[PDB]
């Protein structure tokens, strides 16, 4: 898959599991429409959210819920989510992992690119 | 001031000068009004973005340039922007300050929540 | 292996490859001696540091020459080195991932603990 | 004040208080020799570790005691400590400051350097 998602728990030392993750892609008005869904797996990673025909260049949006996997641990947190917002371009054959390391107050979000 | 900005520069190790920010507010229709704006001084902070008396109970969007910054030195990021969005004074008024630390393709984000 | 290592370039957005890395136990006397080495391979990862008979509980310290990785990079650098320095317990079984996350004045090191 | 250290904590998202903090400088033999030490004020920082005239060219290592700081919220940390190490002042003197963010299982640390 061309468009990869992991989430790390920085209070755990863990994947961040069963945690929603929503992709938009910006339209011509500069709206945000659906674009992809799914919540990570056991391994904190989201796999298979598109495929190469499906992802074009152009701008998206990676909305990752937070909000609830902080609720869900009793742990009261900062942030409505964890936005991460980006140009997809075809400089050669490439794949994104979009990695989220998350903590009550505070996120890191780093983009590997590879070919 | 109840509502502050700083923003560092992870690859020079220095305050990131002139990020431009934008503040929105959810409205009663879930579409982001636009609340304040200004850039980093010399030192890396946004100061003055809002009063106590406007700053009310709310859902806000910090929205922190960071593509402008790195390609105005040259530099292709891969984030159009940062945006830190979280509801505030919901407990009653807090000072709000919200961290960034940047890299052309990472950043971090803080808020450091205390009261007056 | 119970023992892992991950390190990422936050600029360029990839992995930090070809980058050394030190592992070391506290001895009984408080130096640090040798325990294991090697570079992060393409993906930036590093694998059979160790095995289970030789991973035993005490204090270990990974030392990650980001100085070199940057310098390489004809990049200037400003730590000599990135530490990690911690205790590995035997709370049942446990695999030990630290992952780095590399800029030139400034890094973020986080260990990821799963059984 | 040429060296100073800042630490914030991320799951509290507030300065980190009282935390203690060691400095060494590698001597003239390979081995870490004490320079200074102070813990973290309300603010979160440490100022007055050195002076200028002191704080001469060398590597040295900042140890901020992390673990002390989240055992003593009952927190059970995985690092033991975090240790910042740089060479320091080798194109003349500059002002340094280390700050930290931390979290149970995860920091993170910058360094903002700057001139007099």
């Amino acid at each position: 898959c061309p468009l990869m998602v992991k989430v790390l728990d920085a209070v755990r030392g863990s994947p961040a599991i069963n945690v929603a993750v929503h992709v938009f892609r910006k339209a011509a008005d500069d709206t945000w429409e659906p674009f992809a869904s799914g919540k990570t797996s056991e391994s904190g990673e989201l796999h298979g959210l598109t495929t190469e025909e499906e992802f074009v260049e152009g701008i998206y949006k990676v909305e990752i819920d937070t909000k609830s996997y902080w609720k869900a641990l009793g742990i009261s947190p900062f942030h409505e989510h964890a936005e991460v917002v980006f140009t997809a371009n075809d400089s050669g054959p490439r794949r994104y992992t979009i990695a989220a390391l998350l903590s009550p107050h505070s996120y890191s979000t780093t983009a590997v690119v590879t070919n």
